[PDB]
């Protein structure tokens, strides 16, 4: 197999054998066909639109094809290979339509050189061999092969937020579209120039994505505020809700109301707690445990039924006993994992079995006591400008650090633990997504009130820091974004975390580390266009980083 696309890649190169994820190679391959198979359907999709008869009936496929290949999403071989044929089928249907068109068009049948991805077909039983030839490594020259991945990365992350935002409501054709024009590019020969144009293009269509996202959550459940956070258990059986998904929050606390079922979030739901519309229940616990990666021992001792929305969801272990209990929905799968199917158009899921089940299980164990305090995303923060505005002009708080992104399992993101540590005190973190959880549970206090920790939310709400930094920059009356008092020291984990790097790189931000290491899938040109343009830097020592960070560099 080969796949590079997260950070914790083997040997910072590329797994080649079985992911460091627990990914196998029939599983790999198979989302290196599935990606394929989108590539066609883009090829087609985009020619119809340039000869003025776009369809996009194939939006919400791309969609859900896309962020089902991302780290730790889907597992499941058959949902895989479903849809491959059924990517084949709209594929087909798309050229159909295309050909008809072209030759009304131009008065003769359409006769050009396509590649492969846009004709090839089998059933099946071709698709495990057939896979091996169309991954990554097919692309021989490694500059185009590491902006056509940066590219398809940046991409899927777009994509997974767009879900997200579709799912309630929110859509921009132009969104669809870029998903279409990027995946289609991948086949075609273009310069440096034009390679790197597409990836910038990528983090405006992340910027866009992620606004939209931001309006879809908000509009729909309120404006995260200020929110003290249980991490203690209660005395009833629960469910406990893991990735992304509010929609699915929103549908779970609804169905377990007064059912004696209470409602604990994992990891990327810990901001559902910070929503008005959620916080009205008052069956709706807290958040258990900490970040994806401990979710073994976690999912165990939390005894009642976990519901999967998004990644990550990691292999269980070979004592792990939870199986019966793991319940996967949206792009998720897992097999023997019972899976919660799509809710029908202006309907809801049905959630009926965890609860019957969760009636069975014993109560959470507890594996801590106390609290977390979140919830300060834009309209939050920007109702108290003023306090902020006034701290940072008498001095009390000196300087920002920006250390969102998401976290992973390796040791060495011990740094982001200990920068948060050792940061002088009169410095705020500023975060959003899982990296959190490396110092969300520290005892760092506040400054005058202002919260020396300040969660926006999910890794999304990245979002709400770039407002507030593009806020004070006005307020400031600075003409450069990069001169305000924040640093930017951003773990990585996978493909969301690049596309929230890409939008920072396309809104100006200079100067950003990156860690605990830097992708596998730059190579060392492109590597160094990024430095030259645009000041990435690895990470350094604890102390070295902190004394540049203070110093503005
Ligand atoms: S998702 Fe990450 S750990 Fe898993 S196979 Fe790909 S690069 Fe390796």
């Amino acid at each position: 197999m080969f796949c590079f696309q997260c950070q914790e890649t083997a040997k910072n190169t590329g797994c080649t054998v079985k992911g460091m994820c627990g990914k196998p190679e029939e599983t790999a391959n198979l989302q290196d066909l599935l990606i394929f198979v989108l590539r066609g359907i883009a090829i087609y999709g985009e020619k119809l639109k340039e000869l003025g008869q776009p369809d996009r009936s194939n939006d919400d496929f791309v969609l859900q094809g896309l962020f089902a290949t991302i780290t730790n999403a889907n597992w499941d071989d058959a949902r895989f290979e479903a849809m491959i044929s059924e990517g084949l089928a709209r594929r087909d249907k798309l050229r159909n339509a295309f050909l008809a068109v072209y030759k009304a068009k131009n008065g003769k049948d359409f006769s050009e050189p396509l590649p492969e991805a846009a004709t090839w077909t089998g059933d099946s039983t071709a698709f495990a061999e057939k896979a091996k030839s169309v991954g990554i490594l097919a692309t021989e020259n490694e500059d185009v092969r590491s902006l056509r991945e940066l590219l398809i990365i940046g991409l899927k992350g777009v994509a997974a937020y767009a879900e997200h935002a579709a799912v309630l409501g929110f859509r921009k054709t132009e969104i669809d579209e870029f998903m279409l024009e990027a995946l289609a590019s991948t086949t075609k020969d273009l310069s440096v120039d034009e390679m790197v144009a597409l990836v910038m293009k990528a983090g405006g269509m992340a910027v866009t994505t992620m606004a939209l996202l931001d309006e879809a959550n908000t509009t729909t459940y309120g404006n995260p505020e200020i929110t003290q956070v249980n991490i203690g258990v209660g005395k009833n059986p629960g469910i406990l809700i893991s990735g992304h998904d509010l929609k699915d929050m929103a549908e779970l606390l609804k169905q377990t109301e007064g059912t004696g079922v209470d409602v604990y979030t994992h990891g990327e739901m810990l901001p559902a707690n910070y929503y008005p519309a959620f916080k009205k229940y008052p069956h709706f616990v807290g958040n258990y445990g900490g970040s994806w990666w401990q979710q073994n021992p976690e999912f165990e001792s939390f005894n009642g039924p976990i519901l999967l929305t998004t990644n990550c969801l990691v292999p269980l272990k070979k004592e792990n006993t939870y199986l019966d209990r793991l319940y996967t929905t949206g792009v998720v799968g897992y097999e023997g994992a019972k899976h919660i199917a799509d809710r029908p158009a202006g309907g809801a899921k049905d959630f009926s079995a965890l609860i019957a089940q969760a009636k069975k299980c014993p109560p959470p164990v507890e594996i801590e006591t106390g609290s977390i305090v979140g919830g300060f995303a834009h309209h939050q923060v920007l109702a108290l400008a003023d306090k902020v505005v006034e701290a940072v002009k008498s001095g009390a708080i000196k300087r920002f650090v920006v250390m969102a992104g998401c976290d992973g399992r390796q040791k060495s993101r011990s740094y982001y633990t200990e920068v948060a540590e050792n940061l002088p005190k009169d410095t705020v973190i500023l975060t959003a997504g899982c990296a959190k959880y490396r110092y969300n549970k520290l005892n760092l206090g506040d400054i005058g009130g202002i919260p020396r920790v300040l969660d926006a939310g999910q890794c999304n709400d990245s979002y709400s820091l770039a407002v507030i930094a593009l806020k004070l920059k006005e307020v400031f009356g600075l003409d450069d974004i990069n001169d305000l008092p924040v640093s930017y020291d951003i773990a990585w984990y996978e493909q969301k975390a690049v596309a929230v790097l890409l939008a920072l790189l396309f809104l100006g931000v200079k100067g950003i580390r990156l860690g605990p290491t830097l992708p596998a899938f730059l190579s060392p040109n492109v590597a160094k266009v990024l430095v030259e343009n645009f000041n990435i830097k690895p990470i350094g020592t604890v102390q070295d980083d902190i004394a540049a960070m203070m110093a503005g560099k």
